[PDB]
């Protein structure tokens, strides 16, 4: 067959469809979308949107007419099974489709809070437009929310809930916030900023039970035995890559759908991109899964480029960002295994960067309200070039000249 079937119409799904057309792909392109919304943006969900008037499709990538003009078949359905041998995609509507090449961009789903009463009505998640909209409408009728999970999303939400007048308590099991993604100097800064806004941070604890009265949430019980009163709970304790269906078809999976340097599964005719993909990284010499718009986007481009001619190893350089309250956090590079951190700028001035090193080499830059340092990293890191810790701290050391 000639048709390219895309399962999942989020960032990666939408981008591969678009990039496929830009590259003048002749075949048919079907985009399976299991949500009652035109493909939309995720980043605004825990940011601006929570502050908007809730405009139905204000987060749409492109308007409805776009998919028609682009010959991208937008199918309002969901894949449930994959017939690799018959190269057919089995939808839930009962329908079935043959494919030349199958692109899996199923992303990842919320990991359910595994605690008593965790499923009461007032225990909400925050990852889909729908979930964002209910939370937006629910906050005005709530006085106190406990946020479980100090990840990016949880804090982006916490600041807004606080800004709206709600009482806010953040529950994190680790000793500091964003422990899975940033170095201590960043956690510290944000701990101060949020605390300063009146948000009460709680470290070293897990939720062990959701205290309720009738079926009304009244608090969150912690592993230290104490209970934090609240009438609303927002949980962000991780996701689960959607690999089930692919695994059901015999495709290797783990913490994501396994793919090689070219984002291909063990079955040619089937690729995996975005949050759902556990790819082989030539640059970093290891298999990993990355959750970011950058990753979804660059991976989509890589596949689109392959299915149209030049098959190259995926090498989208990783970078992320987060908008918490009035502060902007930008990260370029992977900081895992950092053994030396240098501060450039001033924490007091609320504009600085943490230059992270490992074995004497710059591995990443975490910039708070300092776009210039981020541009420096985005240019230098992909080239695998570095700057000494001494130079990073020196405000008289010109980053523009260094990156020319
Ligand atoms: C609230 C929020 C804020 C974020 N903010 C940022 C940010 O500021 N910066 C950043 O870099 N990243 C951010 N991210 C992460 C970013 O959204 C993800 O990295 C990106 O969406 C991953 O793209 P994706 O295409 O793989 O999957 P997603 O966008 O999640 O889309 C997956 C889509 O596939 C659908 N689907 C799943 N299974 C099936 C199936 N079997 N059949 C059909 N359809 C299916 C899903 O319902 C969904 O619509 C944020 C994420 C969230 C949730």
């Amino acid at each position: 067959n000639d048709t390219v079937l895309i399962a999942g119409a989020g960032h990666a799904g939408f981008q591969v469809a678009v990039s496929l057309r830009q590259a003048k792909y002749p075949g048919r392109i079907a985009l399976i979308n299991d949500e009652k919304h035109l493909p939309y943006q995720r980043p605004p969900l825990s940011k601006a949107y929570l502050k908007s008037g809730g405009d139905p499709n204000s987060l749409m990538f492109r308007p409805e007419k776009f998919f028609q003009d682009q010959a991208i078949e937008l199918i309002s359905d969901r894949m449930v099974s994959i017939d690799r041998e018959g190269r057919k995609l089995l939808l839930a509507s009962g329908t079935a489709i043959e494919y030349g090449h199958l692109v899996l961009a199923t992303g990842a789903r919320n990991r359910m809070l595994d605690v008593p009463n965790a499923s009461l009505p007032d225990v909400l998640y925050l990852r889909t437009l729908d979930e964002s909209e209910v939370l937006r409408q629910r906050m005005p009728d709530k006085k106190h929310v406990v946020v479980i999970g100090a990840g990016f999303i949880g804090l982006e939400f916490a600041a807004t809930a606080r800004a709206k007048g709600l009482e806010v308590d953040v529950v994190e099991l680790a000793p500091r916030v964003m422990a899975r993604v940033v170095t201590p100097e960043i956690s510290s800064y944000f701990h101060d900023r949020h605390s300063g806004a009146g948000i009460r941070m709680h470290y070293g604890v897990r939720a062990t039970e959701i205290a309720a009265e009738g079926d009304r949430v009244t608090g969150v019980v912690l592993s230290d035995g104490n209970t934090l009163p609240c009438d609303l709970v927002v949980v962000g304790v991780g996701v689960i890559p959607n690999v089930e269906i692919a695994a059901a078809a015999g495709l290797p999976t783990a913490a994501g759908i396994i793919v090689d340097q070219q984002l291909l599964t063990s079955d040619p005719h089937i690729s995996a991109i975005g949050d759902c993909a556990l790819f082989e990284s030539v640059r970093f010499g290891e298999t990993m899964r990355v959750e970011s718009v950058q990753n979804a986007t660059d991976q989509a481009r890589c596949v689109a480029a392959r299915l149209t001619g030049d098959a190259k190893p995926y090498d989208g350089y990783p970078w992320f960002w987060s908008d918490q309250g009035d502060d902007k956090l930008q990260i370029v590079g992977l900081t895992a295994g950092f053994d030396q951190v240098v501060i450039r700028g001033s924490v007091a001035e609320r504009s600085f960067s943490a230059f992270c090193y490992k074995a004497g080499k710059l591995i990443g830059i975490e910039s708070v309200n300092r776009a210039a340092d981020h541009v420096f990293g985005r240019k230098i890191l992909p080239l695998d070039k570095s700057v000494t810790p001494e130079q990073a701290a020196d405000l008289s050391f010109d980053l523009k000249k260094a990156a020319a």
